[PDB]
């Protein structure tokens, strides 16, 4: 449209002979996702809920993306080990990260789905080291409404991560920031969304009530939803996994939808009151193989493509084979060298737009029981 | 420093032989500002309180500057102007515009203070027309812990604008973004503080109280300051502004601090709870003159670059003579194409970086009465 | 907790609960129990003995804000 073709019937508020009160008014009483973010972004976007999966980003490893490459690592292995948790496999082979990287991006394509890759300098630091940890993307997915600066529980070698990844979005994508988390801690790339307005977090060394409530608070007014839900298990664990149980600080190794009222769960992570608020809810629950769970296989790190079929690692035969009997296609994708750190496939993925699906409300009235 | 030369000692919560719940809880526990945004920042930033102004943007406008070459301006000038309510002073001048902007840079760099230069496109147009307004890069000044995404009330030509500044800012300075107000109405760059910790909002076209409760609860939280108080004024306008009494919708045309525990105010911006507060914490009112006021010459729309010194219109010869009879110096600054919009110097200014300066506190102790 | 707190001979009476993840009365894979006396209990003054699947963080807290010295049981055992 040409600069000088715009008329007052191009602004949604404008009425021909509106008062000025009349006009403000209607400019107060906006939605800032759907007059200003997605407008002014020129689409929409946002990871919310358990809808069709379209667009993410992966990062190809270089070896600066290897945490035993660190000088702080190589200084203390066993303080790194103690803040992670995760059972020693041996050192990651780079090339065989990066064949599983390329795998799991064919995956996306013979899915339908865009990837784009995001790159970090050369030897890339922040004010106190190497960065760490960087490979998991998921920790700047993006919410409906914009982009989250986390506050990092745990790990030192995220500052500043979730920052570029949000300035990517911004320079590459067009999508705007939305929140900056400022008190506490909050990863929220590492919770999923269990419904379209249902969101699971931990109590954990990755999340504070006050973090949670600035986060909730900030993505519930954009989330397109009247109702907004958290669920927050609440682990034992006192870093990010705790390999004598399975329990993890995060949500997304603890439980993730597989369908619509139809999850996949570690035998680690409900509570009771968690348990009576899934039954009250009808959410039906796929147990995880326990030895899957514990020996840090990932077997709840699955992403959600779409209701009825995920991705997921593919020696997790056990907890698959479950996923498969519970009506669901499981697309098998290998995930050895990304458990070496933190995480599995889901982790590592920013997760950039999924379309509106399901809402609790469909999960209530499914029949099944 | 080099790559392999960063060592745990780098990490400020890292303590020899710390265990991995006490390492949380110290990472919990850091300062957003000074832990994170300002060192991944790789500086200060924040424009908050009312000590020493060292850098700050302005716009050079072009023909597409001007609100009366928009082709909605053209359609209905009179619904703008029943918008802003401003006097009619006819037609603005661009090259007048020019020579009242380069006025004003000289008197930046003659005390001291760095300018950055904004542009805008060619044909700068939002989802709902040309751009308007956008020469005011107040409404993009920049606070403490980063940049705010507004929620425009009444200007439908600034949708957009705060988000280009505030991408701006971090591709430009590196400063990152703290919050998006996503309701109601929030112009926080159109505010005043008063004090190190005090804000002056008013509830207006331009602020309604949930967008107000959005921005107070941020900026709070990263304001370095044990305490965070807003004076809320509450102006009788329909618009921007009232031409009948001077009276306005953005406390910057109301009402500003000009040194310690002293202000320039409107005849039309205290009510009865806002002159009690003010009374009660030891605030000297010097006030504007009511002419100058009223027709809009913008005498309270002066900037303060540091306790004692303030940029004024150089024609508010008698708001600025009581100024200089309160014992500040003047900067008078040529100010006259500016106001044929919503808006004086202090508003066409970004402010980007003000160091710390006297607090609520030190007001209170001031001994003048 | 009402009722013993008024005949403790205590001026103040303090409540951790723990919240174990299990369904009924002992979890198999992580060694979680329905039972308080599975998952801690003392062994001198200000010191416990704790199982690696009793101590939620507001539990972790509560413990290091008040002085209380850990002895993790053997996970296998
Ligand atoms: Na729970
Ligand atoms: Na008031
Ligand atoms: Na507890």
């Amino acid at each position: 449209r040409g600069y000088d073709d715009w008329r007052l019937s191009d602004i949604p508020q404008y009425k021909d002979g509106i008062s000025t009160y009349e006009f403000v008014r209607a400019t107060h009483e906006a939605d800032y996702r759907t007059h200003q973010a997605e407008p002014v972004a020129g689409r929409t976007f946002g990871f919310n809920g358990i809808g069709r999966l379209t667009e993410v980003a992966l990062h190809m490893p270089t070896r600066y993306t290897l945490h035993d490459q660190s000088s702080q690592y190589k200084e203390s292995p066993s303080f790194f080990q103690g803040l992670m948790g995760v059972p020693d496999r041996g050192p990651v082979d780079l090339a065989a990260f990066q064949r599983e990287t390329e795998e799991l991006a064919t995956a996306f394509e013979n899915n339908g789905i865009k990837v784009h890759w995001v790159d970090y300098p050369e030897e890339p630091a922040n004010p106190y080291g190497p960065l760490m940890g960087h490979v998991f993307l998921s920790w700047g997915s993006i919410w409906r409404g914009g982009s989250v600066i986390s506050r990092f529980g745990f790990l030192p070698g995220m500052v500043g991560v979730s920052e570029y990844l949000a300035k990517w979005a911004w320079n590459t994508l067009n999508i705007p920031p939305l929140v900056a988390i400022t008190e506490g801690a909050m990863e929220p790339g590492a919770c999923n969304m269990i419904a379209d307005e249902v969101l699971v977090t931990c109590l954990s060394a990755s999340y504070d009530q006050r973090g949670t409530d600035q986060l909730v608070a900030a993505i519930s007014k954009t989330s397109g939803t009247e109702e907004f839900h958290n669920l927050q298990l609440r682990p034992a664990v006192e870093g990010f996994f705790n390999k004598a149980t399975g329990a993890c600080a995060h949500p997304d190794i603890n439980i993730n939808a597989i369908d619509v009222g139809k999850l996949v769960v570690s035998p680690a992570a409900l509570d009771w009151d968690a348990r009576t608020w899934l039954y009250d809810n009808n959410f039906e629950l796929i147990e995880a193989d326990p030895d899957e769970q514990r020996e840090f296989l990932a077997p709840c790190n699955v992403l959600l493509l779409e209701p009825g079929k995920v991705i997921a690692h593919a020696d997790c035969h056990k907890t698959n084979q479950k996923i498969r009997d519970a009506g669901v296609e499981v697309i098998e994708v290998t995930g050895t060298e990304i458990r070496k750190a933190c995480g599995g496939i889901k982790c590592r993925v920013m997760q950039i737009n999924r379309e509106p699906g399901p809402t609790l409300a469909d999960v209530r009235n499914r029949v099944w029981r």
